[PDB]
Order: C-alpha cells, then structure tokens, then sequence
C-alpha cells in the first residue's frame, strides 16, 4: 500500500497459508496434543482461563514471535512496554506474571528450559523490513503472519503490538548498542504459558531469512505447541 | 471503565485543561516564540516537514513524555520498537534518523545537551499504574493527557504508542534488572527534533509524583517548546 494512505494494522500485506488454515476449530486445540505450526506461518490458539501453553523449538535456533489478546477484545493485549515496569525488568523469567496494556495479568510465564535469552525490544518483521534488506516482491513476515492468523479466527487487531521475540538473542552492550548473536536454545527447548484471562495467543514461525550472523543466515524451521488443561 | 468492557485508546480516563486548552490555534506555533506546556498536563503540536521543534527542560529534572503521529493518520506514528532495530540502539542520539511503524523517516533527533540519557522501554503512566502504587481516586496522566491533547485537534488515536520518555534515566543493569535514577539533565536541557513529514507532536508533562528516587519524588514542572521554520 502506497504511504499517501492510512496504515492498516489488520491488513495483511500478503498472503500464505496462514490466512486459511487453522490449527484446529476456532484455535480451540485438543489437550495434551502436539501440533506444528508451519515454518514461515503463523496461528492463533484460544485458551481458556488456568490452561497452560507450551511452546517448543522443535529445531532448536527458531525464533518465535509471541502475541496475546484478550478474548473478545484485540484493543487489550499482552503489552512490551507494560511488561518491562512491572517487572522492573527487560525480559520474563519463569514465575513472572506478564501483564496487558491495562497492568492486568494477562498470562504468567511458568516454565523455560533455555539460557532465557529472548527479546522484548523489536518490532515484528514486516515488508517494509525486508525490502530495506534487499528484497524483491513479497517476503513472509511476521506482522503478516498475525494479520492473518486473526483472520482466520474472524478477528481484526486495531495495532500491532510488539511481540515477545522468543528464543532471539540481541543483547544490549556497553555503550548502546545492539548486538546481534544466535540463539542459545537447543532442540526440545520450551517456554510454558498460564493464561491468566480467557486470550487468543498468536505465534509466529519467523522468515527471516535474509540476515547473516556469525557467517550464517537463519533457516527458518517450525515450532510445536501442546495445551494443558485446567486442572 | 470496567474490564469487562473494551479498552478504548482514544477514551481519557478523567479530564484536566489539556481536553481544552491548545498552545494556538490548530496546534501551529509561532515561529522563534517560546510556549510552555503546563506541569502535569499534555500539548499537540503540528509541523510542517522541514520544521524543528525545541523541548526545553524548563527547570532541569522534568520527564516528557513524547509522541508524533503522521499528520491525517494517528495510525502511523513514532514507534519504539521500529526506532531500535533501525539504528541497532536502545535510545537516540543527535543524526539519528527516527523512524514510523511503517519504518520511514518521521523526525531526525538534531541536538541534545544533556547527557544523553533518555528511556524508550517503559510505557506512559496511566490510571491503573497509580491505583497499583496506593493512590485513591483520578491521577493526572501521560496516556490520558495524549488522549485530550490530541482531542483538542479533533484528533483520535487507535491505539497509545510507547512515548519516548525524555530525560528519564532508568538504565539496565547487569543481571537484566532496570534501576531507577534521578535525572542527569540540567535547567534548560534541550533536544532538537526535525519533521522528515508532515507529523503532529504530542508531549506531556510526565505528573508522576508518587515514586521516590534517592530519597525523594518528583516534583511535576513545566516544559518549553520552541518552533523553528523551515529554512
Ligand atoms: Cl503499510
Ligand atoms: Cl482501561
Ligand atoms: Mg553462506
Ligand atoms: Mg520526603
Ligand atoms: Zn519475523
Ligand atoms: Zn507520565
């Protein structure tokens, strides 16, 4: 879409599979079930009040970009800028209560079988993201992919949080600046989710696939994802 | 608002003079001429591209909270989480070009005289952050006085960006903990900034009176602002 008009944060700016497929009935997942979120896709998960999620780096490097809202209401969500003084912290650790825009909790972090290296700082990957690198005509992104994971569910975001950049290392070094490392997570590594509230989770498999670290670009892989019901 | 019912980022929360009171007309200073945004309350501001805009720290230890919006679309505007990845920094610094959530040019940081120490990770104070720090009934706020200041142009925004929170010194630390400290500006600290487009500005003068630093609140006062034509 040309800049002369309005920005549109339910518009997607291209399309994938993830406009159209579910990963099960209106994201309402079966308990104690592995699915696979494709590589370079997104998609929503409901959950309940109590029910846990578990995110699982199926591969092992993959970054994951992790949104919530409250059900019924894509305007309340959990919030990066919220999160960081409540905390009084950069990044969650296992037992910290996350909390939406309102200074609600809207989930807790449970669990975290990695270093506990991720990111709160950086926007979703978007096209405009990728053509600044170079690229020609549509490239999987991240903000697309929460776009369309929504729509799937019949949902329409009013903005595009900042999401939680799982498993994304790029720590800030003396003096300023942000460094660019690979991940620290192995295969098998998993965060795990309580919802606090009755929310619409969305994962994204990021494609970014166009930056080199440490002589190497990301490959992007899938992730797995397993509910827990409320005991 | 009852949590029951939708978050609203246009709705203020409780009313001071900044639901009515705009520094000129349609929010177009004077050029050369100095205004100043009461303590506790929030301003718009509309420059044309090429324009500058002075933030004076009036009495030298005063946090503004700032915003800027693309002019005919609150939409897209200054977006923390896209300034960071663009420049690979925490915070800006003087020829930093600051980009939109649509990751153009929005302003470029010109001049700062302090030393350089601002917060873009915390989110702007609203109601629900001083009902948790023990307050009763309505609190002056950064979120509500962004509300109003953009009402008294006939302005609605969609959703509340992270403010670039002026002055604010709250550094990270090792371990990954944010630590509070004073203010290491000085009476009559200022920072430049030049519209890259047409854009409305919003800053508000953070009433945050509540949270002792090294003994002590603070004590909200007013900014200065001062518009420079385009050469
Ligand atoms: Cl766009
Ligand atoms: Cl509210
Ligand atoms: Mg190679
Ligand atoms: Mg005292
Ligand atoms: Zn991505
Ligand atoms: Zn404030």
């Amino acid at each position: 879409t040309s800049f002369d008009r309005p920005f549109e944060a339910a518009r997607p700016d291209g399309e994938n599979p993830s406009a159209h497929e579910t990963l099960a009935e209106g994201g309402r997942l079966r308990p104690e079930a592995t699915y696979t979120i494709p590589a370079r896709q997104g998609r929503a998960i409901r959950m309940a009040q109590g029910e846990a999620l578990m995110v699982i780096n199926r591969d092992g490097s993959q970054i994951g970009d992790f949104w919530a809202f409250v059900e019924g209401d894509c305007g309340e969500y959990l919030s990066m800028e919220h999160l960081r003084p409540t905390l009084r912290r950069v990044s969650p650790r296992p037992g910290d209560v996350l909390v939406s825009n309102r200074r609600r909790p809207i989930l807790t972090l449970l669990e975290d079988s990695s270093p506990g290296v991720h990111d709160t700082l950086v926007a979703s990957c978007d096209v405009h993201r990728y053509a600044q690198l170079g690229h020609e005509g549509y490239h999987d992104n991240c903000t697309d992919n929460l776009r369309m994971a929504l729509g799937a569910l019949g949902l329409r975001p009013t903005t595009v949080p900042c999401p939680l950049n799982l498993w994304m290392n790029t720590p800030v070094v003396e003096g300023g600046a942000m460094e660019w490392r690979p991940p620290v997570s192995r295969r098998g590594d998993h965060v795990l989710f309580r919802a606090e509230l009755d929310v619409v989770v969305v994962i994204s498999c990021c494609p970014m696939d166009l930056l080199p670290i440490n002589g190497e670009e990301a490959q992007p892989r899938a992730l797995d994802v397993r509910l827990r019901p409320r005991p």
